[PDB]
């Protein structure tokens, strides 16, 4: 609400800097510090090791890139498959809205429109169109 207080950034420690003072604390290549303040444009706050000091922006580097795609793992959730269905019989529309496929071809569900009769889309998004259910056997139901 007051918008105050950013959050720090992580930085990596590019080489190892000794403390020369009290404000000043040691680190180590490869330690990881939190920059929570910017003393100047050439030196940097921040915390390491349970301790804060400062050091030339030089011997850190504020949030490396990430040469990780990041997955981000997985999660049961926030998923989504889509229905098949396969004609029972050979189909020949004459209108935009009726769409036309063979004893064979499979068939994508999408919703049904009443009871006898439901939407559906040859997978790729090629044709789409309305017939009755009684005309197609389905495979798997939508979740």
């Amino acid at each position: 609400q007051h918008m105050s207080g950013s959050e720090m950034r992580p930085a990596r420690a590019k080489f190892d800097f000794k403390a020369q003072t009290l404000k000043e604390l040691p680190l180590q290549k490869g330690d990881i510090v939190y920059i929570y303040k910017q003393i100047d444009q050439n030196w940097y706050e921040g915390e390491h090791h349970g301790r804060v000091g400062i050091f030339p922006r030089t011997y850190i580097e504020l949030l490396p890139p990430a040469e990780k795609a990041q997955p981000k793992k997985l999660t049961p959730v926030q998923v989504l498959e889509y229905g098949e269905a396969i004609a029972k019989f050979n189909f020949n529309g004459d209108t935009q809205v009726e769409m036309s496929f063979r004893k064979g071809e499979r068939i994508t569900l999408l919703r049904q429109v009443d009871e006898n009769w439901y939407e559906g889309r040859i997978p790729g998004t090629s044709r789409q169109g309305i017939f009755p259910i009684t005309y197609v056997d389905v495979i798997k139901r939508p979740l």
